[PDB]
């Protein structure tokens, strides 16, 4: 084991549902990637598990119980990536129904130039400086997700959450503003 190769023991598949993703977000690569091409929407069924005004979409895999790492990139600012439950609103129109704004999602945001940490409408700037490409580590019975900058030979830990974990927790991306993107690392 190398550093990253500790994590990657617990890699796991994830991949985003094209049955939540918000009009604005168009999926590519095998659903590996996702990218925000306001104000051009794409025509996708409506669907009761769609996102209907936040940016948003959900892996259409969850987390139960155990140790799971993956790897994302981030573009643009505006970017979140984090963890949610599958209870979310979809069709809300209030912070309680976006990533940063309730009790049972998690999830850090690039501004253009520092992460942000954010929990049930509180925020915590940080000073990491860039990462183009993020690890993402979860320890469900130990309530830990943590967010690592990942770059050829080394990792280093932008911020680590305490979570009160109950549900299942599927990733969950908050693509906000024009031309953000995120795409999920083969692994």
């Amino acid at each position: 084991m190398s550093t990253r190769e500790q994590f990657l023991q617990y890699v796991h598949d994830i991949t985003f549902d094209p049955d939540t993703a918000h009009k604005y977000l168009q999926l590519q690569e095998e659903n590996r990637k996702v990218t925000n091409t306001t104000p051009w929407e794409h025509p996708y069924p409506d669907l009761p598990s769609r996102f209907l005004h936040w940016r948003q979409v959900l892996s259409q895999q969850s987390l139960y119980l155990h140790r799971y790492y993956f790897e994302v990139e981030i573009f643009g600012a505006g970017t979140y990536v984090g963890l949610t439950c599958k209870g979310i609103d979809r069709k809300g129109e209030e912070r309680n129904s976006c990533i940063s704004g309730n009790n049972f999602s998690w999830s850090l945001q690039w501004n253009g130039k520092e992460f942000t940490a954010w929990y049930s409408d509180m925020e915590t700037p940080l000073k990491a400086g860039p990462f183009r490409r993020l690890g993402v580590y979860i320890d469900f019975p130990g309530g830990i997700l943590s967010f690592y900058g990942v770059e050829y030979d080394t990792m280093t830990l932008v911020h680590k959450f305490a979570c009160k974990f109950s549900e299942p927790v599927y990733a969950a991306f908050w693509l906000s503003k024009k031309e953000n993107a995120i795409r999920i690392v083969d692994l």
